[PDB]
C-alpha cells in the first residue's frame, strides 16, 4: 500500500502494542514499508495519536519480554551475547519510549563540605554575561 | 475474556503479589491475554493502582531472586553469562517497579572551587 | 507453616542478620516458603520492624562477605566470573539495603564559566508553566 | 556539482528523511559530495534547517533500525560483537540527532543529609 | 563471649586499625562471632564511634593494599580477573568506609545554553 | 616546509575538515610535521581561525563515518574490536570538537522527597566560608 | 624499626615522592612495616605533614608512569590485562590523592524545558520538613 | 643538575610543548630526574605556569596521536587491546591536562515532575 489506509494503520498499531517492532510488522502480509509508515504518521494525526497510544503499550510488553529473553537464553556464548544485546538494546528504547516510566531512577542525598550544609556565596557579577 | 473482570484482575494482582509474572500468569487457562490486562489497566484506574502495588510486592520477591541466581549459577563460562544477564535484568527492572526503594543511591557532597564555598553570581 | 508463627519469624530475622539470602533461609528444615514470609510481613508489623532491623545488619554482614568471596576465588575463568557476579549483585543490593552508609559517594567541586563563578541570570516567566 | 543548488538540496533532505544516510546521498550519480553538502550547510540557514528537520526523521527510522541489528544478529561471537557495534553507534548518534527524544532519560529525586530537606547555608 | 567486653572491643578496633578485617579478627580464639560484634555496636554508641575510627584506619591500609594486588597480579588470564575482582572490591568498600577520603571526585563546571550563562524563570 | 605557509595551512583545513586526522594529513606529500602545525597555529591567527572551522567540519565529517566503520566492520574477533576503538576515540573526539552538537544529552527530571517538591531548608553560616 | 625514627621517615617520603608505592617502600632495607608506618603517622605531625606532600608527589609521578606501563605493555593478552589493572588502579587513586588535579572533569551545560529556561515554581511548604 | 636552571626549565617547557613527554625530557643527558624537576616546579610559580601551559601543548599533541594509535592498531586480538589502553589512558590523561577542553561534555535539560516545573518548597 502506497495511500493512507487506516484499516492497515490500526493493525499496525495493534501489532506495535503488542510489542512487535516496526520493521518486523512491515514484514507481514500487505503491510507497508517503514518509509510508508512514517510519510502516513507525518501527514495523518489520528494515526500520529494512535501510535502514540501504541509506542506506550509496546514498551509496556517489552518490559515483560526483555525477562523471558534473558531467562531462556541457550547456554552458549554466543547466544547469550545475542540476548544480552536484545535486552539492551530495548532498556536502552524502553526509557526513550516512555521516560518517565522506563528512565533511570536515582536518589540524591546532597550535603555540603564536610556533611554540613551547602555553602553557597553570592557575589556581584564580575562580568557582563546577561 | 476480552471484557475487563473485577475478580480476574484482582486475581492478576494476587499472583503478581506472590511473585508470579505477568506472562505466567496470562499463559493460564481463562485468564486474558497480556494485550487485555494492558487494555484494562488503561481504562480502569482501580485496577491501574492494586496492579502498581503488586507490582511492587513482585519487586520484592525478584530482589531475593537475584542472590539465588549468582549464588546458584553453574560455573561455566556460559552460564555464568547467562546469571549475569538474568541479574542485569531484573536489577534494571527493579528500579523502574520500585523507584523509591530499588532506585540507586547518591550521596553528593557539594563544595565549592577548591573546597571552599560554592561561588554564584546573579544578574 | 502456613500460619504466622512468632519463633520461626525471628529465627529468620537472626540468620537474616548474618547475612543468609532469605530463599536460602527458607529452604532450611521447618522453613515456610518465601511466598508466606512475604504474607507475614504484610500482616505482622512486629515482624515488620524486626525484619527492617535484619535487614540493617544481614548488609553490614555482607559487607564483610564481599572480601572473602574475592579473595577467595578459585583462579578458574568460569569461577572468577560467578565470584564478580556474586560480589556485584551483593554491592548493588547493599546500597537498597543501606543507602546512607552503602550508597555511592561522590564530591562535586562546583565552579562556572572558565572555573570562575556560577553564572545565573533570571528572567520573568515567558510562558504558563505553574 | 560545487554550487549550492535549491532543488538538489530539497532533495537530500527528502533522501535523509526516508531513512537514507548522508554518504549514500552522496554515492549517487549527479550528488554533491560531502563536503559540498557541509559548505551549503554553512553558507545558507534554510538548507541547515530543513537539513536538521530530515536528521530528526533519520533517525527516527534509525530507531527502528536498531531493534531488527539486534534481533536478527547472527549468532556467532564476532557477528553478534558487530551487531553490538552498530547498535551502540546508532545509540549515541542518535542522542545528538534528536536529543529531547533520544537522549538519556533520567528521574532525580533530591533529598537532603538523612533524607531530611536539603540543607543550605548563604553568605 | 557474647556480653558486651570493653576491653576486648577495644581489642578489636586496634586489630582492625592495624589493618586486620572483622573476619580475621572473629576466627580468632576467645573473640566474639561476627553477631555479636554487630549486637555491640548496635547496643553502644562509644563501640560504633572507636569502630567507626578503626574503620577509617582500616581502609587508609587497604589503599595501600591495592597498588600491591595489581602491581603483583600473577600474568596468567584468571588470576589476573581475579586481581581485577580483589582491587574493584576494595575501590568500593573503600569509598563507604571513608567517603570523605575515598569517594568519587569530580568538577562539574556549570554553564548555560550556548556557554552563556545559565537562565532560571521563576513563577 | 619550515616557514608558514598559507596555501599548505589551507590544504590542512581542507582534508581535516574532510574528516582526516592530523598526523595522517602530515604524512601526505610536501606537508609539515605535526610539531610545525602547531608552531603555525600559535604564532599566525589566520591559520587558528581558520583551523578552528575545519574542525568543526572534521566532527561533522566524522559523525557519519562512525556508521561506515562499524557497518563495514570484517566480522573477526580482532578486526571488530579494532572497528569498536575506531568508533570509540571518534565518539569521545567529536564532543570536545563540537560540545553543543556531539556531548552527551541527559533530560533530568527533579523531583523531591518522596515525589513531592525538593525540600530546601536555609539557615544563618554556622561557619566563616566567605 | 619500631620507634620513629626521623631519617627512615624522611627516606619513605622521598621514595613515595618518587611514584613507588607504600608496600614495596616497605621490603626495602631496613624499612619498618605498614602498620608500623601509620602509627608514626598517627603520633607524629611533622611525618604526616611531610607524608602529604609526598602524597601529592606521588600522585603527580604516577600520572606519568600511566603512560609507560600502556605503551609497554607486552602484547599478550593476559599481560595487557594486567596493564590495563595497574593503569586502571593508578587512575583511580590519583583522582584520591588529588582531587583537584586528578579528579574527574565535566562541564554540564544547564538548560530548561525544550531547551528554554529552566522553569522553578516555589511554594509554602506542605509538611514540616525544618 | 638539581639546582634549579632557568633555560633549562624553559627547555623542558619547549620539549613538553612539542610532545615529548617528561620522562624521555629527563631521559636525556644533561637534564634534572623526574625528581629534581617536580622540586623545581613546586619552588617556583613561573615554572609552574609555563610548565602549564606546555602541559595544555602536549595535550594537543597527545589529542591527534589518539587517532593515529586506534588506526594504525594491528588487527590481533593483543595488540587492540594494548591499542584500547594506550587511547584509553591518553584520553583520561587528557581531561586533566586541559579540563576546559578535554573534559567530559554534557547538556543537562532540567525539568520538574511530570515535565512540568520544577517544585521547590523553603522554609
Amino acid at each position: 500500500p502506497s495511500d493512507y489506509m487506516p484499516e492497515v494503520a490500526d493493525d499496525i498499531c495493534s501489532l506495535l502494542s503488542s510489542g512487535e517492532s516496526l520493521l518486523k510488522v512491515c514484514k507481514r502480509p500487505g503491510m507497508p514499508d517503514k518509509s510508508t509508515v512514517f510519510r502516513w504518521l507525518a501527514k495523518h494525526e489520528d494515526f500520529r495519536d494512535k501510535y502514540a497510544k501504541a509506542t506506550e503499550a509496546r514498551a509496556d510488553s517489552i518490559f515483560e519480554e526483555i525477562f523471558e529473553i534473558a531467562d531462556n537464553a541457550i547456554p552458549d556464548a554466543a547466544e547469550v551475547a545475542k540476548a544480552r544485546l536484545r535486552v539492551d538494546t530495548r532498556k536502552w528504547a524502553l526509557a526513550r519510549m516512555n521516560p518517565r516510566k522506563y528512565g533511570d531512577k536515582v536518589t540524591n542525598e546532597l550535603v555540603g563540605k564536610d556533611g554540613g550544609a551547602i555553602q553557597i556565596e553570592t557575589s556581584p557579577m564580575s562580568t557582563l554575561f546577561g
